[PDB]
């Protein structure tokens, strides 16, 4: 069976849906002392928003994720029909007929990654400062990827630092941030290397889009070995946006120029599985350095 | 409105209404009140903590879908072949629509924090005498767009969950009652409370008329007893009653009371939430 599977007892529970799980009061304490970990290492001038766990579908498409990975979005659909026809969705079930083909789409989607719906936001505020800005930004995300496997959930939560500005301004950032984030794992006790990655580009077009983003250096990964040494899994990742988002939204940085973007993200529950599968489910038996920085 | 004001220093837009960006201020005040509630629980209490979105299945068994079937969300994605996929968002760059390729997931987003809870304690047998309680928190939602600061589509949902005999439920719904009305009291919340059978603790926010429901007591009978199959000691369907505390309503309700300046908060009321 899977390696991680034997920390399921103590972690979760189930909500009938394979990526979906309750959490018990062990696994959230350690979240949040993650969480915690993670907002001491906040740069200064950095503005913390929290998003809810959906967002705006025109926001969405406009920011052009269906041409990335339209299979992984999960949108929000209700039944908007008059009286009448919602009278009849519900007859059918109570019949055992099929009351979701009364379904239509909403205004909303679930929040596929934490960023998202701040660039929107930075855009509505004119031009940029010298220097850029700084974001700290957490929400549930949702991915359309059912599987058993405990490192691979369907909703989960994304912590993540944006930094929005010149090209110079995000590669510092980028820069200091893969620094910092090595630094961090250590300080956690979990074994990880940093390689170059690409995203799950959807489709035949898809796999040339991987290459060429993998070539480009444009995003990197913190792997750590939760099944194996040989297909380690990507706790946080350190993602080039180059101009897309500035562009995008009509982000202009100091120069007039279209802004550029990149953002650090934290897997929260890969880290969390990370952890109990490095360390256990005995948090007394911990290793102290790691009992100490998390203040446990 | 009397709370729109309150948006510039809680919330920034996120180009739909009753779903907003939240501040560090806000979030900080949200945390405090989750403390303090955590600080109330009863000993014998088992935290769980659900993501926002449940099983579809079960949330069609707990009757939601009878009585509230306009507020429900489902999750909907592009579940057909690569080449249906990608035509459906080639229609989108030609104008078109591109959900017309959705269909349900097995997943919505949940109503209220409490239903995932019962199938799981039922899937553990009968219940000990005494009954099980629960501590539950979910981001919830409510598909009713408003430009009301208490009237939100995604919304946090904090519950103490009863399940056990009648005898159970009453005794902890009479218990929670009592404490529910001594928690607004300690935040300083001017507040009566109603019989809306369902107990709620009003707030006015608008109006004095009109206040706003932050806390609720929920009796359910056996309904989730006999859909899930909980027995309890005596071999009976079980009964659950649950105490909901609206965290987002109850943020917006200090931040109206005691205004956006924490400095200005009184002391006691900076003392309970570790502030002062
Ligand atoms: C007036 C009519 C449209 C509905 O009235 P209402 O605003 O729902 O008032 P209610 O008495 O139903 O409020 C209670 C419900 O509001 C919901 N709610 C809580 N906080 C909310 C918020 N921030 N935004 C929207 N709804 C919220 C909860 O689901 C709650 O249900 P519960 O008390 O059983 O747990
Ligand atoms: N299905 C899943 N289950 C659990 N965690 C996941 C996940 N998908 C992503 N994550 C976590 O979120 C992080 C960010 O994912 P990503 O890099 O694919 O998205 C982004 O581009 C963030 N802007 C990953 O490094 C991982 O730690
Ligand atoms: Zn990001
Ligand atoms: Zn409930």
């Amino acid at each position: 069976a899977d390696p991680l599977d034997h920390l399921a007892d103590k972690l979760f529970h189930s909500m009938g849906s394979d990526g979906v799980y309750a959490r018990t009061a062990l696994y959230e304490s350690i979240v949040e002392r993650l969480a915690a970990l993670i907002t001491s290492h906040r740069e200064a001038g950095t503005e913390a928003l929290r998003f809810p766990p959906v967002m705006s579908r025109a926001q969405l498409e406009k920011s052009g994720y269906l041409k990335s990975f339209p299979n992984l979005l999960g949108c929000v659909c209700g039944l908007h029909g008059t009286e009448r026809e919602i009278n009849a969705a519900v007859s059918r079930f109570d019949a055992g007929g099929d009351w979701t083909t009364s379904l239509s789409p909403a205004d909303l989607v679930l929040s596929p990654a934490a960023c998202y719906p701040v660039y929107p936001i930075a855009a509505s505020r004119g031009p940029l400062p010298k220097g850029g800005l700084r974001f700290d930004v957490a929400a549930d995300c949702f991915r359309r990827e059912p599987s058993k496997h405990l490192d691979r959930l369907q909703s989960f939560r994304m912590r993540e630092y944006v930094c929005i500005g010149t090209p110079d301004d995000v590669s510092d950032f980028r820069e200091r941030w893969m620094v910092r984030a090595q630094a961090i794992a250590r300080d956690l006790g979990l074994t990880f290397r940093v390689d170059y990655a690409s995203d799950p580009f959807f489709g035949r077009v898809g796999q040339m889009k991987a290459v060429s983003q993998k070539q480009q250096q444009l995003k990197f990964e913190l792997l750590i070995p939760l099944r194996s040494e040989e297909q380690p899994t990507a706790c946080m990742s350190f993602n080039y946006h180059r101009e897309h988002f500035g562009t995008t939204w009509g982000i202009q940085d100091a120069n007039g120029e279209p802004a550029h973007t990149g953002c650090v993200a934290f897997g929260m529950d890969r880290l969390a599985v990370a952890m109990f599968h490095t360390h256990g489910t005995d948090l007394s038996a911990w290793p102290a350095k790691v009992r100490d920085i998390l203040g446990l």
